[PDB]
């Protein structure tokens, strides 16, 4: 006998691309028949996004006021300090790849400041129950004039640094502030039930949310036409994750990186069918505690600054693509335009959101900061679907992979709590 819930994804990854596949050949569903037969993804979908409201703001407070405010600003810096020497790798690794492949040649016929300066305004925002559910966006428009309104989406950076502040003042406040500890201790534990309420759902979501996304109309530009980038864009995917990701934590830790791979089977996996960083979040909390047994005081704080941070598979996608897109022209992309291409695509993955296809809103600040148009993107936009899921798989495994290099870079500190 065996665990049901990791054998039942496989089983279902397996009857979902079997279906969206027989399903084209056999039969013609209509525009609305293609809706209603992806209806339990988006359930599933839905209920995910439903959960990450109570699970960041819970595990953000009592992540950081279970520290006693100065072992959590080591935290805090051997955080970010992990999260730069990995987005930059794989920004790299993606930058020698599609220089020495060149896939665009011979083929071509076939407001970045406005952006960056929206995620300082979105960090400190002006309601906290609209942060909740509503983003900020700033376009300019008229010797113009700077004019912002409220979009829609789930804010999770002014929710994090929120909690961030919250966590370290009710930390520092002893006796007067426990009832707020055990408060958010009771919630997140509660708020970790339902997790695993909808990780009984999953394998029936995921079997319709596969089948109902490889049941579109063409498989011939995905395959052939546009061949060869995808075959850098997963060329890089592959070596960062394989290579690269468990020599970061074969290097400080010394406990077998393949043995933490494996044992994050179903956040890999999740973020393999559902495409978003931030909606497996709550897939990601439980199959780092409970399997690999890493440290509940340090998962609470680096998986949801990771999922919002920390996107590698982003910064690789952007690093790969934008180069492609230069090189369906004939520039020449010197030596000064491969290190601006290197320095923005590390804060697009920075200023990338963990909803799904977030990768082709951020395509536009890399590609504009080289001087190519904005919608020089539509020839990306066929393959996204495929491209953003083997994306967020990286983006997931270099947030778990973090829990286990943090946690042994921290023995002591988290050792020198005591009775
Ligand atoms: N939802 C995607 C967006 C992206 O491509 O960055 C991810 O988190 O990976
Ligand atoms: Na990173
Ligand atoms: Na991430
Ligand atoms: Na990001």
């Amino acid at each position: 006998k065996n665990n049901w819930v990791l054998l039942s994804t496989v089983a279902a990854v397996v009857l979902g691309i079997t279906t969206g596949v027989l399903v084209r050949e056999h039969s013609n569903l209509s525009t609305l028949e293609k809706f209603y037969f992806a209806f339990p993804g988006e359930i599933l979908m839905r209920m995910l996004k439903l959960i990450i409201l109570p699970l960041i703001i819970s595990s953000m407070i009592t992540g950081v006021a279970a520290l006693d405010s100065n072992v959590s600003g080591k935290i805090g810096l051997r955080a970010v300090v992990y999260y730069f020497c990995t987005t930059l790798i794989a920004v790299i690794l993606g930058i020698v790849l599609v220089v020495s492949i060149k896939p665009g040649v011979t083929q071509k016929v076939g407001s970045t400041v406005d952006a960056m300066l929206d995620l300082i305004r979105n960090m400190f925002p002006e309601n906290l129950v609209q942060a909740c559910f509503q983003q900020y966006k700033t376009k300019r428009e008229e010797e113009y004039k700077i004019v912002g309104m409220y979009s829609d989406g789930i804010n999770v950076l002014g929710l994090i640094v929120f909690c961030l502040v919250f966590g370290l003042v009710i930390g520092k406040m002893g006796e007067k502030g426990q009832i707020l500890v055990d408060f958010f201790n009771a919630l997140s534990d509660a708020t970790m039930k339902i997790v695993q309420i909808i990780m009984c759902y999953m394998p029936l979501g995921i079997l319709f949310l596969i089948a109902g996304k490889i049941i579109e109309v063409e498989d011939w530009e995905i395959f052939r036409k546009l061949g060869l980038y995808m075959a850098t864009v997963l060329t890089g995917l592959a070596i960062h994750s394989i290579v690269i990701l468990p020599l970061i934590y074969f290097i400080v830790v010394r406990k077998n990186p393949f043995r933490f791979a494996m044992g994050m089977a179903q956040a890999l996996l999740t973020a393999l069918m559902i495409s978003s960083s931030s909606a497996t979040l709550p897939v990601t909390f439980r199959c780092a505690e409970e399997n690999n047994q890493v440290d509940k005081r340090i998962t609470r704080f680096v998986l949801p600054v990771g999922a919002t941070i920390n996107m590698d598979g982003t910064a690789l996608y952007e690093a790969v693509a934008a180069v492609f897109i230069a090189q369906l022209n004939d520039l020449d992309l010197g030596i000064g335009q491969i290190i601006t291409i290197s320095i923005t695509a590390t804060s697009a993955s920075i200023g990338a959101a963990g909803v799904p296809q977030a990768g082709l809103v951020t395509m536009v600040i890399v590609l504009s900061a080289v001087g190519l148009p904005a919608e020089d993107v539509t020839l990306i936009i066929a393959v996204d679907w495929l491209l953003d899921r083997f994306r967020t798989m990286v983006n997931v495994l270099g947030d778990a992979f973090g829990t286990g290099i943090v946690e042994k870079l921290s023995k002591k500190e988290l050792e020198q709590m005591d009775v």
